[PDB]
């Protein structure tokens, strides 16, 4: 918590922040899984 940003850091890292959230729902496509409002197994759906 106490941890400052310089900017060539995370003020100007935030940009792959967002691209590697980006990866993660990349990772579930290939995973395979299934789009939807709401995260659940059996209805094969995901907000995210």
């Amino acid at each position: 918590s106490q941890i400052v940003l310089p900017p060539h850091l995370e003020r100007i890292r935030e940009k792959l922040a967002e691209n590697i959230h980006e990866l993660w729902v990349m990772n579930k496509i290939e995973l395979g899984w299934q789009y939807g409002p709401v995260r659940d197994d059996n209805k094969r759906q995901h907000p995210c």
